[PDB]
DNA sequence: ACGAATTCG
DNA sequence: ACGAATTCG
């Protein structure tokens, strides 16, 4: 019983090429035709691409206006039993936590995605919502496996504020022992989306977990979205996460 | 004038003058220099001087040495008053990191009978350089503890310090007071710069701040006796002398 | 969605 | 020399 999931910011904020970044998104989630995606900075038209482009999936959303996070569960693979959308009520920013309650065969999980509170100078609302989320990991019965996937927009040292991560959760690139090759998810020398003219970058998408002893263990992870369109932009100014999972009873 | 019951008392202004806007400059320079005369303070801590500026000051404040921390740009200076305050030395400490060509002006001195180190900066501006403003307060603490132990040691500047950066930094050392503090906190001098009250920026907001002040080094030897704001009068022209008030601030050495 | 600089109210 | 918003590099 494995389970396998992208994650991705495709910063639907940015319209220029959009109709083709959009494209060339879902060209790269039917290569590796996950489980389940996560997406952060949807926009209504973009989600109306996406539930006739991943029809076959069961598309859930963190809001219909704005900007919003979503969650596609693959139809036959993925069971949908639930949703739940938790707010951030301090957030300038529209950003919230979308759970859903799912199954795969025999094993329940709870499957969170947000996009926290963007920039530096947000730090502290970024925090207070990331104990939100830790919050709610622990919620969940112990027999339920919970796998948290999103942009985090965090800095190491603002997990260490909030008390550093729990001690029955988990990050799945620090588990896996932090692979140079997947480390940084938004990299301004390799990305030009944002024509940002200098060099910066950071592990901003990132993959918690809770889980029985063993029941859940990472296997692979990888970056997504690598490559340049024919417009010579990429899909998004962060390059997406490919992760897969087993689940060991 | 100063005679022999106040012998005892250092009193000194602190005000960041703000030489960097031009408009109205002279007129405003002798706003300073008529505060100066009607309270004649030992010494004065003066920020954001520039060269024009100090010929309005021999003009109209002649009586006092000005001593500066720069002679190019903006910068800071230490006035002490002719006749009564003895010049030892002037000591400049450079501040590496600052973008704003801040640094650490002091000043070695007889007064009363008594050997000081006064001192004075303006640490680096606006919250998004906290971290710098930070090392320099570091820098200026460092120095107070440094000073030989018979000296008092008083700095008066424009420290641009919101209250959580104090912390940040640990706090005031052992031997080292805030007068505003040590006269309790008082209401009616709390804030230094008020652009409710202050309309010389032009900001069309309501923030207030405790940028100016002043510590010292002591035990029971250094006593503050009383601080008040000056420069709250408009002038002619319609403004004040300077986006920030003054503080003026009375002290008694203690055998 | 970087840090630095600048504008706006 | 404010905070927020925007622009620049
Ligand atoms: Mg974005
Ligand atoms: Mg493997
Ligand atoms: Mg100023």
């Amino acid at each position: 019983s494995t389970i396998s999931f992208i994650t991705w910011n495709i910063d639907g904020l940015d319209g220029c090429n959009l109709p083709e970044r959009a494209r060339g998104v879902c060209s790269c989630l039917a290569l590796y035709s996950p489980d389940v995606v996560f997406l952060q900075e949807v926009i209504p038209p973009y989600c109306a691409y996406l539930k006739k482009r991943a029809a076959s999936y069961t598309i859930i959303t963190g809001n219909e206006e704005g900007y919003f996070t979503a969650i596609l569960l693959k139809k036959g693979r993925v069971k949908f039993k639930s949703q739940e959308i938790i707010p951030f009520p301090n957030t300038k920013m529209m950003r919230n936590l979308l759970c859903v309650n799912v199954s795969l065969g025999g094993n329940e999980f709870c499957l969170m995605t947000s996009h926290l509170e963007s920039t530096r100078e947000h730090s502290a609302e970024r925090i207070r919502q990331l104990k939100t989320v830790l919050g709610k990991m622990q919620e969940a019965p112990d027999s339920t496996t919970v796998i948290f996937a999103g942009d985090t927009n965090l800095r190491d040292q603002e997990v260490i504020k909030c008390g550093g991560l729990p001690d029955n959760v988990f990050d799945a690139w620090e588990f896996l022992g932090k692979p140079k090759h997947c480390q940084y998810t938004w990299d301004t020398k390799a990305n030009n989306n944002l024509r940002i003219p200098a060099a910066y970058k950071h592990r901003f998408d990132r993959i918690f977990f809770r889980a029985e002893e063993g029941h859940l263990i990472p296997q692979s992870l990888d970056l997504v979205g690598l490559e340049k369109l024919d417009c010579g932009r990429f899909p998004s100014d962060h390059w997406g996460l490919l992760c897969t999972l087993n689940v060991v009873l």
